[PDB]
């Protein structure tokens, strides 16, 4: 209490760095006292002029993967696989393959054994992508290094639907998103959606729009808005109903391995918090996200609690995105942009707001 209006922290944060990055449009939204707070930014489309709302969509790139994360652990909740099964149990092409020695969990949480950031160019159909894994030679043992990797984790929610004998966007789009109340939020935008779908701006400034690629919809394809984000947020914070899907929820909050402070969950990364700007900067710095690491080894999951910072970057060529929230604390941040600037600019700003909302 006795803070400045949250609007002004906000604006204070935000425009200086939409300035400095020349960023065309951003949605912010926060959670605070058990409400929503939404800011909004500049334009969706330059052309146009269309304003930014909260129900602008944005691409938001590989935070796609925590919704991604839920889908895969409401599957094994529901029986479809555990965890703990080897992943060709879950595909007959992979019997025999390398798949025979990495669990679901692993997969999961990139830490197969050096599965990397993209596949490569000449995987562009399924048969191309079935090879790809066929034929893929581990570098480290199972479950011993993280390397953040779509291959991965996009493997993860392709078999994790299919074991529910459904594909991954019709389990997304008829079962997942309706139970968490998001409404807005796609795969593929329908026309009647089109008109919100803002333009992302490239590093030469060009407008572009569109997730192509092999298990986009998985690892970076969704394209959402703040107020729908927000709620999903909302859920990670206290979600009642389906009791599979609050299970599942929960499970995206249980750790599997650490990388210094950093705690790798299903999807979501998490911090002890209150975490430090400079370790919230480290744990989402290329050092983590662009190489292999040894992981510190948990001898078991384990649920990380309340008293966690839980986060999420994503990109896309025209667009960048940040999620945070501390279930303890009530308090969260969205911020949805459509120019890929700095994921550190993205950290210092929300790691900023929320140190403000959390007073
Ligand atoms: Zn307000
Ligand atoms: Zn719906
Ligand atoms: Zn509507
Ligand atoms: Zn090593």
């Amino acid at each position: 209490s006795g803070e400045a209006p949250l609007t002004a922290t906000v604006d204070g944060i935000i425009q200086p760095m939409l300035k400095a990055y020349r960023i065309p449009g951003m949605a912010v939204a926060v959670l605070k006292d058990g409400k929503a707070h939404y800011f909004n930014y500049g334009v969706a489309n330059r052309e146009s002029g269309q304003r930014v709302s909260e129900q602008t969509l944005f691409e938001i790139g590989s935070v796609s993967k925590t919704l991604t994360a839920t889908l895969g652990a409401y599957a094994a909740v529901k029986g479809g696989f555990e965890l703990d099964d080897k992943v060709s149990q879950h595909a007959p092409w992979l019997k025999g393959s390398a798949f025979d020695g990495v669990t679901m969990a692993e997969l999961a949480t990139y830490s197969a054994g050096g599965l990397p950031l993209q596949f490569p160019d000449e995987v562009d159909s399924n048969d191309k992508m079935q090879t790809y894994y066929r034929s893929w030679s581990p570098v480290y043992p199972a479950g011993t290094h993280r390397q953040y990797s779509n291959p991965s984790i996009g493997l993860f929610g392709h078999l994790a639907a299919n074991s529910l004998g459904q594909p991954f966007e019709q389990l997304m789009s008829q079962t997942l998103l309706p139970k968490l109340g998001l409404h807005h939020t796609y795969i593929q935008v329908p026309e009647s959606a089109m008109a919100n779908y803002a333009y992302g701006y490239s590093k030469e400034d060009k407008p572009i729009r569109a997730t192509p690629g092999v298990l986009a919809a998985e690892a970076y394809g969704i394209k959402t808005g703040s107020a729908d984000l927000l709620k999903f947020v909302e859920a990670n914070m206290g979600y009642q109903g389906d009791a599979a899907l609050k299970s599942a929820i929960a499970l995206t909050h249980t750790g599997f391995h650490s990388v210094g402070e950093m705690t790798q969950g299903l999807g979501w990364e998490s911090y002890d918090y209150p975490v430090t700007e400079q370790v919230l900067l480290a744990g989402n710095s290329p050092a983590v996200s662009f190489q292999a690491n040894p992981v510190t080894r948990f001898a078991v999951p384990k649920a990380m609690g309340e008293q966690r910072l839980y986060n999420k970057t994503g990109s896309t060529g025209g667009f960048g995105a940040y999620v945070a929230f501390v279930p303890a604390r009530g308090i969260a941040i969205v911020m949805l942009a459509n120019r890929n600037y700095p994921i550190e600019a993205r950290v210092k700003a929300a790691h900023a707001i929320l140190s403000q909302l959390a007073e």
